[PDB]
This record gives C-alpha cells, sequence and structure tokens, in this order.
C-alpha cells in the first residue's frame, strides 16, 4: 500500500473538482445571478478543502465536495426553470432558436438537457417543413426557376447562376443542419430523428454536386 | 387469560418452595416442587390435550399437521403427546407416503416430458442443467419429507409399522434421482465428439445444401451447440461445481472470447435471408433494389472469402450489420412507398372524369418518386417508364369510356 495511494485518489477527485467546476462556471460566460454563487460554493470548497490534508480530507472533504454539489443542484434547477420560462415566454420560434444558440454548452449537462424534448420537437417540425420546402423549390429546376430570369437580368451566364442557385440552396441546408445540431446537441444523429435528417440532407446534398455541369459545359 | 395466571401461580409457589437452592433439602425443594408443579402443569396439559385432539382436528395432510406438530416443540419432552402421536403415526406416515409416491410419479415423467423442459428452456437453461436441477430439487423435497418423518418419532419412525416401507420408498427414489449418470454422459459426449466442436472459429463462413424443391443452399457460421455448452459449463460450475474437465473449460473460454462476433454475424445472415425472401417474393422491386442487393452481396463475398481474420474482424462485423440494417430499412421503406403508389394507380379508374383529382393523384405519386430519388434506388427511371405506360393505358381506357358516354350526352 504505497502511501501516496489516497493522495493519488484525492488528486483525481480534486482534478474533477477543478475540471467540472471550471467547466460549468466557464459556460456561464455565455450569459440568473447565481454565477458568483457557483464561485462561492467553489471557493467554499477552496477554503474548507483545508489545503487538502489526507486523513481529515477524507473524513471531512467528502461532505465539502458534496456541499458544493448541492449548491450546483440549486443552481441547475434555477437555470433550467429560468430558461424554460424564457423559452415558454419566447413568442417566436426563431427567438427560441436564439435561446438555443444562446446555451449550446448548457444543453450538455444531462440534468439540464432532460426537460426540453417538447420544445425540441417543435423546432424539429419547423426544420422539417423548411427542408421540405427546399426539396420542393429545388425540385423545380433552375431553367424554369424565375430566379434564373432575374439573375439573367442581373447578367450572369446561365451556368454560373445555376450553380449559384445550387450552392446557395446548399448553404441554407447546411445552416439548417447546424441549427439542428445546436438544438439537438452534438449527439444528434444518435437521437431518433437526427439519423433520418442526416441521411436526407446527405442525399439531397449529393443531388447538388454540380461539378459535372462545369465539366460538360 | 386463563392458563397464564395458572402457570404463574404454580411457578411463584414453586419459586418459593425451592428454598433458594437448598441442595441438602434437594429432596424437599425439588421433589416438593415436582409434587405441586407436576400436577398443576399436567392440569395445563389437559387443555394442551384438548389441543392434542385439535392436532388431527385441524388438517387433512401431513404438511399442515406437521406445521402444528412443529408448533409444540415443548411437548417433545413429554411422552404423553406421544400417545396421540402414535395414534396419528399411521395417518402421518401414510400421508407422507402419498406425497412421496406423488414425487415418484413426477420423476417418472422425466424432464424432457414435464413442463420443466419448456420453462427451463425459456429461462435459457440447457437440457443437462434443467434435468439435473429439477432432479436435485426433487431430491431436496424427498429429504424434506424425510426430515418431517425424522421429526415425527426421532428414531422410532425408522423401524416403524410403515416407516420401514417409507425407508424403502426413499432408498429406491434416491437411486432414481441420480445425476452423476447425467454428469458422466455430459462429460462423455463432450469428450467423445465435442473435442473438436470447441474451437470451430476458423471457417467462419460455410456454404450449404438443402434438399428441398430445387435443392437450395444457404450460408452458415459454425457456432450452433457450442454456445449452449458454454452455458452448460457455467451452470455446473456455479450450481454444483465438479472437477469439470479443465480442457473443456478453457476451450469454452476460447469460444466465449469470439462468441459475440458470431452472434452478430448469424443475425446478419438471418436478416439477409429474410430480406431476400421478401425481395424475390416481389418482382418489380428487384429493378430498384439491384444496386443495394449487389452491395450487400459484395460485402458478403468479402466476408465469405476470408475465414478467421484475427486482426480485422470487428470492423467487418459492424460494416455487415449496418449494410443489412440499411438494406432492410430500404426494402421496408420501398414496400410502403409502392403500396401508396399502387393505391393511386389502382384508384385511377375510381374518380370518374375529374382532371383536378387526376392531377392530384399524379402529384402524390411523383412525391413518392422524389423520395425514391433521394435515397437513390438502382434503375428508377426504367421502372418509371413501366409505370407511365400502364398509367397511359388506365388513362386512355378511362378516357375512351368517358368519350363514348360523352358522345351520347353530346347527341
Amino acid at each position: 500500500n504505497p502511501a501516496h495511494r489516497k493522495l493519488q485518489a484525492r488528486l483525481d477527485q480534486m482534478r474533477k473538482f477543478r475540471r467540472q467546476h471550471e467547466q460549468l462556471r466557464a459556460v456561464i460566460v455565455r450569459v440568473a445571478n447565481a454565477i458568483e454563487e457557483v464561485n462561492l460554493a467553489y471557493e467554499n470548497v477552496k477554503e474548507v478543502d483545508g489545503l487538502d490534508v489526507s486523513k481529515e480530507g477524507t473524513e471531512a472533504w467528502e461532505a465539502a465536495m458534496k456541499r458544493y454539489d448541492e449548491r450546483i443542484d440549486r443552481v441547475e434547477t434555477r437555470i433550467t426553470a429560468r430558461l424554460r420560462d424564457q423559452l415558454g415566454t419566447a413568442k417566436n420560434a426563431n427567438e427560441m432558436f436564439r435561446i438555443f444558440s444562446r446555451f449550446n454548452a448548457l444543453f450538455v449537462r444531462p440534468h439540464i438537457r432532460g426537460a426540453i424534448r417538447e420544445y425540441q420537437t417543435q423546432l424539429i417540425q419547423r426544420v422539417k417543413d423548411d427542408i421540405e420546402s427546399l426539396h420542393d423549390k429545388f425540385k423545380v429546376q433552375y431553367p424554369q426557376s424565375q430566379a434564373c430570369k432575374m439573375s439573367h437580368v442581373r447578367d450572369l451566364p446561365p451556368v454560373s447562376g445555376s450553380i449559384i442557385w445550387a450552392k446557395q440552396i446548399d448553404r441554407q441546408l447546411t445552416a439548417y443542419m447546424k441549427r439542428v445540431e445546436d438544438v439537438l446537441g452534438k449527439g444528434w444523429e444518435n437521437h431518433v430523428e437526427g439519423q433520418k435528417l442526416k441521411q436526407d440532407g446527405d442525399s439531397f446534398r449529393m443531388k447538388l454536386n454540380t461539378q459535372e455541369i462545369f465539366d460538360d459545359w
């Protein structure tokens, strides 16, 4: 039992304290006034961590760490209830997207991440309908697109305007994809619907790699 | 209530007559204590004797009678309860004989026949394990009844009027309930032919022959009974524990460390076969599935061609699972799509003479066609040519029918 054993274990748990506290407080650098309070529980442990003795560190620091966690629990509940209220009180779905793009890294903490599936699905049907509109409008072709005629008046070759059309549609789809993953978290295709929308956006993208047009033309 | 006070009066007068341990008056104290205590407690034995009548007066089987027999643990020091016990020794021994012969009937309907076979197999127990477990449970229940009779008289039940026959029934039933024969047959068969069945991991793929109409051939991986043998060894070890053949245990270990791969492969093969059944039961679908079917068979060829790739195994397994997974979703997806198409196609003679509705139908059908375009199937426009030709015929037919009818209207 080489003496440094519990020192090693202690160091890794204190690692996790600096790691996880540092993370959560570093995410609140994307902001109701519990920020300093998280830093208070953090420093509660930095003071009552008693400059990490070994014996009493076990027998007392267990409750010290736990105490800090309890303060994060309250911090969570307040942030989740707060954000669900700013989400529910958000009147626009785009506004709702802005709140999701306002807490990207906060939709990581499973504690937070659990209660949003309803709003998620509302946003998914929004994304759904708009990519469906892209299937529609892109299913109409560039020669018959009136955009070709307006672009032509703006004096471009039809070749260019056609690929501009294509490439821009691609950019809207890609923007939708980043909307999707920011909403659904980075584990996104693993999620029930993300796999589907991934496949669909990919095949839709494969029907947009226009280098052949430039080749033959 | 009535007896507690009685017993306590006897005790307190006896606690005073003991003279606080007068050994020199042990005759006086103890004998006098018995002079009063004996008679008063036997007067309590009268009410206990009413419950002695209740011993039979309560039950109908030796089980519940035995429960109340165990209830009176104080009375086994008094050979007065033994009288009614000797009276019900007959009934107790015969009822226990009833139960033991019932066990005989149960064992005679051995494990492959009894419902224990189905239930034990449902909970994934080998036939060896289920048989020997069931046998040892009956062994325990047999000795449990023997323990009941051991409590009945202690030792007189052995050379009893009928306990001499109970002993015989038990001895023959012990010889019936033997599992060393099964353990030996297990170690036997496994060491007679499963000596080579163990490490059959190399030839991963094996073609076949299936004498049926046309005499088809399928694909098969070589892990059918081995997995159950692994479960057999684990069951014997944790269950009873023998001097289990260590060579078989290590060969089982080697089968374990390669077993999940084979599971995945076997399910992929089965799903592949199921999909091929669904695909060739249809005919139009083949045109569009052709590419993916060739893809699946491309990886199937690359999987069969190699046998035992100790280094590259896991990625092939995962590639396989996803290919057949996709493939299956595509067939399901296409099936649903096609039936929506056909409800429109077969409904083209329903909405009589309405161009708007006709247009609507066609639009819906080609919405399904763009769905087909995205996850591109194989030869989609060719199949569309076919469609369009029959659509033209249903159209022109509905047309000419309405044409004639409108000629009579226009008369």
